[PDB]
């Protein structure tokens, strides 16, 4: 917080977190087959490791480094590797201090509901840096979904200092009292635009951590508004949005005055669609 | 319907459907690495094919037989093969007349939300036979989940004649007007027991086809009862139950007088739990 | 033999064999993810099948088509699939009428020593057409290695008529009585150039079929010459050349007056190297 | 050499090497899904690691531990993992200080000809201990083939002290001057029995290291005897025996007075067969 800031887009912010965590703890290593700019020439071959293996091999490799006492951050697109990751997570649930960075344009669907696995997705340069630092420092296995569309823009102020965004905590990106709009990743910005173009007071909640979901924050917002819209760009069917709506339909139906709306991606949401949805629930 | 009946458990009923569909259409073939009793000695090596391949190979093999003009029924436990099946389904959605029988004790989770893929799960010897026949005759790729726990019992009357249970159609296993209890597979019987031990009139809806879900039937039942409980033995989180609840929370919240309850399996429901749930919603 | 001829390079010759075998037998199908030019627009979607599967899936698919009574020709680079192919071959050795075309620039190493698997590699447009036709008509599983370097040139006279080059038979590409030079694929041409630039009479033997090896022809040539040079472009260590030399060192050492020379590829032969080798054995 | 000895079979000797190398260097770790008796209760969870991954994952895991500065010994049967191992070896050839122990009853065929990969196979409790220690201490990746048939017997004197058997060096298991009998693993004992039941003086050469082959020792023996028999239990076709014979047929044909004999396993050698072979070459 205090100190110099970078006017950074998400890629630069991730680059900052990696550089910082690596300078900070000799144990942190980066691996995989740019967000990693300058790490190699600064930390060397034994800290920045080109892994000429297939995804499972890289995963195994990262796991081996972790068992050896290191804190690996592996990049894996999962194009596939989930089988191995999910099993490790289940076992832990039932040691794996690793972070898998995976660019997203579904790896989400495959991991978001996995027990023992932490799944996070940043939405700003600020929480991209903050969440990655938190993920790296934690001892829990984490899949870090990076919305490729946010890599280049927008650019915002990012403190170069030591700060993290706590894993498992959602944030109110915009206070409002008529409608709760639960979202994450690239859609947070769309939700914020829509928030600005409607009459109703819209509270935008950015989940940040997709698993474990911060239900308290969501419940708090819905108890106030009584109206819920959930929006994400990943596949709608069976997606995270379905679980959130289901949890609200059982645990908090008494607080709703309107139908729960899900706006999500094709199985194989725009600002206008979100606006129409706000207008719709405001009828109740 | 008319004719001789067998007092059969689910395994015998599946055995009947296979024998019948094979006698009926020379194109139907069975493959894989007992539900298949007598087929080999009756139809031979070119109709009953032992496939010494891994799951993907068998899937590919079945697909090859289909492209060749045959109607294959392959047994695959998926212990893994989903990758290949899901892609084929997406492609079709975006030819694959095959049926994959897979014993279940999660293959469900991995397929239930797939576009272009038909997923069914029988609950009685009667619909086990009926659904399999419908699946085999159809031209759509189908995953046929067989609850291993129902293989041996219970035994019920199963016509040996020509009948099918239509794909994509849920059934009201027990008429009732106070509570809609949506379920499938082995849990249907538990729902029926619970139905008998409560004061309230419970309508048990057996989905039969998990994808595509018969939402009309579910909506019809909930419009009447105003109370919904969804129960399945597969993993609750991200499961089919989450989608159903979510669809009801958006499309039919106006018909509910009670919270939507999901009773499902550990991520890694008993008669008593269902009873407690009925009692709970009856408070609303 | 009788009739119209095409001045064709290897790719055109393979294209001719496929077109001919497909026109000839409705059962012949082509599949995979140009040597296949015009087949689609001439035979259609059910004969020319784009298989959107991974290599194993395609292999399984081809196997499924074969079990269904068809004669598939699948293209697989093996970049992996060998595991499945080798097992099928072992099983047969210990039904699989398929042909796998695989471009080569090692799939050879992995298959050449497999029991029950036929492995062939053409060297001219003439035997490219002839061998492929023989492979397709046979009931044995065959891997057809196509030296990519020969696809475009050279061009030679290729009868469009019905002829095959028998599987399992080597050919004397050039009669000679001082040195036997065993080779195949692209190296046949290099052997022929060398043959023309030395004093000694060099007999060039083109194996054509790599498995099962035509040892009789090789023995006949070596009994006459007493000198043996074996040349191939695939990895030398553990390659086909090692087996040939070993078989000659046990079964025919009595006919040799010179050391057995192997000229082959890096584990990870030029005209000049072959010439030097001829000169060397001619010293004995 | 000096000191206490154990009357040990091969399994006990491997158990001794592991215990010793682990006591000796904190960096040595053992992993995989008994030869490992007592290690866990003596070195603990971070040194003796149960790896719940598939073979590739374990390989990757072992590689990750190595990159982290440790010296892993992983058990992998390869039932598959070779793809990954071979690539790493090629890359090194073109860091991987790991040892993969693999029981054998073909993993040999798949690795013996790989550039940059060390492949060894012990034949006695004495060299089982010695070679494993050498493999562990070296920085080269090694596949350690353990003939399952020798695990229980025979038992022989094994010094508990610090000694290794040098990688890449064959040994003369029995001096002789009429016939060179090249062998390894379980067949060494059979060769030694045969040596005792023939008139001829048979020199038994135990390769010990299969890759890189100690050709000097083999050449030295053959220059003396002029007769060569090569025997191994792995598949004969394309096996190590083929390379040895081929190397001798080119580099040392001038020293032979008899045909080079290979006695090996079915593609899918007894004391009597070896005896007949000795008798045969003694005719020359």
């Amino acid at each position: 917080v205090a100190g110099v800031v970078m006017m950074a887009n998400m890629a630069k912010a991730i680059n900052m977190a990696l550089h910082e965590e690596m300078e900070r703890d000799e144990r942190v290593v980066v691996l995989g087959e740019l967000v990693t700019e300058g790490l190699y020439e600064r930390f060397g071959p034994e800290r920045v490791i080109d892994t000429p293996l297939n995804e499972g091999g890289i995963l195994g490799f990262a796991m081996g480094m972790a068992m050896a006492g290191l804190k690996p951050v592996a990049e894996i697109q999962f194009v596939l590797g989930a089988d191995e990751l999910l099993n490790h997570i289940a076992k832990l649930r039932y040691k794996a201090p690793l972070v898998v960075r995976t660019p997203v344009g579904s790896p989400e669907a495959i991991f978001v509901h996995t027990p023992g696995l932490v799944v996070v997705m940043p939405s700003t340069p600020y929480n991209a840096k903050g969440l990655l630092k938190a993920a790296i420092r934690g001892d829990d296995p984490v899949v870090f979904l990076e919305p490729k569309i946010l890599y280049r823009a927008p650019r915002e102020e990012v403190p170069e200092g030591d700060y993290v965004v706590e894993i498992g905590k959602a944030r109110v990106a915009r206070e409002g009292d008529d409608v709760t709009l639960v979202t994450y990743g690239a859609v947070v910005h769309k939700a914020l635009e829509a928030a600005e173009r409607v009459k109703a007071s819209v509270e935008v909640v950015d989940l940040q951590t997709l698993n474990p979901l911060d239900f308290d924050t969501v419940l708090k917002s819905v108890s106030k508004t009584g109206r819920l819209i959930i929006a994400h760009d990943s596949p709608k069917t069976g997606g995270l949005g379905a679980e959130v709506r289901a949890l609200v339909a059982e645990k908090a139906l008494d607080r709703l005055t309107a139908p729960v709306i899900r706006l999500a991606g094709p199985d194989v949401p725009t600002v206008e669609r979100i606006i129409k949805a706000i207008e719709y629930v405001m009828r109740y």
